[PDB]
Order: structure tokens, then sequence, then C-alpha cells
């Protein structure tokens, strides 16, 4: 069974990377399963709504009580040394949130890491039928 555990807020990064206090560590954190535009972008840079996720996640984060990291049940980091997780603010999975706004789409999954991949393809089936962000 997956297990939230408290995280701290150290700051917000991209629309899909946040730095956390986790364990008493600072550690970044890549959101699991899903692909936000990105302001900081290997090769593009600045993509179309990458300012928008961005600042999202942000005020997503800073404006929670509390922040969980939920890790899936395959590998919890990835080859950058990042933590592979669902974030939660206040109970609200942000990985979930982007997505039913339009704002990431479900990224490649590679199993098993893939708990809740069905639940955010709803999300993103959802956001795609509103046509909202991303999808209008």
């Amino acid at each position: 069974k997956l297990h939230k555990e408290p995280a701290t807020l150290i700051k917000a990064i991209d629309g899909d990377t946040v730095k956390l206090m986790y364990k008493g560590q600072p550690m970044t954190f890549r959101l699991l399963l899903v692909d936000t535009p990105e302001t900081k972008h290997p090769k593009k840079g600045v993509e179309k709504y990458g300012p928008e996720a961005a600042a999202f996640t942000k005020k997503m984060v800073e404006n929670a009580k509390k922040i969980e990291v939920e890790f899936d049940k395959g590998q919890r980091t990835d080859k950058y040394g990042r933590g592979l997780a669902y974030i939660y603010a206040d109970g609200k999975m942000v990985n979930e949130a982007l997505v039913r706004q339009g704002l990431a789409k479900v990224a490649y999954v590679y199993k098993p890491n893939n708990t809740h991949e069905q639940h955010l393809r709803k999300s993103e089936a959802q956001a795609k039928k509103e046509k909202l962000n991303i999808w209008s």
C-alpha cells in the first residue's frame, strides 16, 4: 500500500518540479506521471503554457497547510537524483490538479510506477473535452 509522508516546501522550481525538505534533507521532486510545458526546458526554453503551469504548481504548494509526498511502488529516484512522487497539497494531488486543468498531459508510463495512471487519464480526458488550456 502506498503511504503519504509529510514534507515541507523549500521552493517551487517549475510546473513539474518542487524542492522539499523530506526527512530532514532538501530534495528535488519530479511529479510522477505528468508532463507540463516547462519554463526550464533542456532545449526549447520557455514553452507555451509553461509560466502558467509553473504558477499553478507554485501557488498550490505555497498556499498549502500540509504537503505530503507519496512514492509509488517502483524506483523512487530518477537518473538526476530527483524523487519520483505524487505530491499532495492539503489532501489534493498536485499531479492530478494540473492534468484536470489542462496544464499537463499524462506522461509516457513506466511500470510499476503507474498506480494512479487510470485516475489521471480520466482527468485528462475531461480536460480535453472541456478544451482547457493545452487543449484549447
